[PDB]
């Protein structure tokens, strides 16, 4: 039996949810994503890793009183995009960048119903971005900038105590795609990885520190 899915306010209008699954090789993985409130709408950054977790978040935010207005989902695999293709199937707009919907098809995944192409892109204006740092855990890797609340979802690119899986990665690219995102986001108050605890904007530094380590380690 895994852990429960988790939900737990970070700031005003923004709560991390939680979920679990085990995956081979790594044992019981946690997954960090968020749920934006604008106005009475709620927004997913990220869906959990099922579409059980998914419904029972959607539930959640539903019962008190939040319409949700989309997801938007950070890179491919299936611990951003797992919860799809239920709300596909609820017609909750879903969201994805160009290259991550081309990976979801290339590997028969149901994909976003919503796509956007470019560095940048506003989810909801002013309130939700979505930023492109370059090749880094995957080829799509995108993250998500709260302005209002200087808080950035970093997803599974925010690796800093070590970078985990590189089988999908581009370790040449991740040090340049660090230290964008961090001369970006560098006064970010809060940055959220995927994977571990939430930190401050040193989640930027230790991760560029993680990728140039893992750069030199492949001689
Ligand atoms: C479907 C299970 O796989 C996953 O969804 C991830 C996506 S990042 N794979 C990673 C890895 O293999 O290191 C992980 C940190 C274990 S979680
Ligand atoms: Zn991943
Ligand atoms: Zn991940």
């Amino acid at each position: 039996s895994l852990p429960d899915l988790k939900i737990e306010k970070l700031d005003e209008g923004v709560y991390v949810h939680t979920s679990f699954e085990e995956v081979n090789g790594w044992g019981v993985v946690p997954k960090h994503g968020l749920v934006v409130l604008v106005n009475a709408e709620a927004y997913l950054i990220d869906t959990p890793f099922t579409a059980k977790d998914t419904e029972k978040l959607v539930t959640w935010f539903v019962e008190r009183g939040y319409k949700i207005k989309g997801s938007i989902s950070s890179h491919f695999h299936s611990d951003s995009t797992g919860g799809i293709e239920w709300l596909n199937s609820r017609s909750i707009p879903t969201y994805a960048s160009e290259l991550t919907n081309e990976l979801l098809k290339k590997d028969g995944k149901v994909q976003a119903t919503n796509s956007f192409s470019g560095v940048n892109y506003w989810l909801v204006k002013n309130k939700i971005e979505v930023f492109y740092p370059g090749p880094g855990h995957t080829p799509d890797n995108v993250v998500v900038w709260l302005p209002e609340r200087k808080i950035l979802f970093g997803g599974c690119f925010i690796k800093p105590y070590g970078l985990g899986n590189l089988g999908d990665a581009n370790i040449e690219a991740w040090p340049k795609s660090a230290k964008l995102l961090k001369s970006k986001y560098g006064k970010a108050k809060l940055v959220v990885p995927s994977h571990s605890e939430v930190g401050d904007a040193s989640l930027l530094k230790l991760t560029l520190e993680q990728a140039v380590k893992g750069l030199n380690e492949s001689k």
